[PDB]
């Protein structure tokens, strides 16, 4: 699980870019924003690319439950292909942009002022993660 | 070549605007720009003028009000070669524009005019542009 610690936070105008490749016979991975180290802390954002269930969620997560569910249009990632993806923050929300186009806007449910880690897991091949 | 390029942003951009610039640096490349301006008449203010210098080996960062050129400031040595591909970010914040160049912090300009006076982003000079993106 590839964490990138952030003790200094994040705020609007922070990019998160990751470019790698879906195995073959990958079932989902995704991107947490997590709001501390510890295990089980609060998630901001939660997004989870399915290649099962031909699904994208978006989610947040307090005190242990998941929240509402979002769901993006189709599944633009295929077993097999090399992706890019920018979550980048804004003062609204978080804007996930794949394949150089804007996929969904998740609007800010827990602060951004408590996002303190991104953690990538699941099944998936980083080729670079960056935060800008 | 796809320059002069414009893209207008009559509602402007605020905090968290991404501009994504590719593009090849040709053989004899001097220098290009990309320019944040407030409007789309000539002279218009320049809320960011990024110009890689291939020429003299530098990027200067300014601004333009009225007319009237600020203090110039200068990245770390000139991030793109003649003969290369290129991609840049153009990062909004509240504090000022991060420049990222090929997956790396390059420089940070203040603003020094208020972002909200943006509306168009002008990208010229010797660039053979691949894709202008705004996200
Ligand atoms: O919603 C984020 C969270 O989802 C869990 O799976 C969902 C899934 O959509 C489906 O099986 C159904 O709605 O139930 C679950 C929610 O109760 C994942 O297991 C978990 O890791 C997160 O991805």
């Amino acid at each position: 699980p590839h964490k990138s610690s952030l003790p200094e936070g994040i705020a609007p105008g922070t990019v998160l870019a990751i470019r790698g490749l879906v195995p073959p016979n990958a079932s989902r991975f995704h991107v947490n924003l997590l709001c501390g180290e510890e295990q089980g802390s609060d998630a901001a954002l939660h997004f989870n690319p399915r290649l099962d269930t031909s699904e994208v969620v978006f989610n947040s997560k307090e005190q242990g439950s998941w929240g509402r569910e979002e769901r993006g249009p189709g599944v633009p990632f295929q077993r097999g292909q090399p992706f890019e993806v920018l979550i980048i923050a804004s003062d609204d929300g978080f804007k996930a942009v794949v394949g150089d186009a804007q996929y969904h806007h998740f609007r800010h449910r827990l602060p951004l002022a408590r996002v303190r880690l991104v953690e990538v897991g699941g099944d998936v091949q980083l080729d670079s993660v960056r935060i800008f």
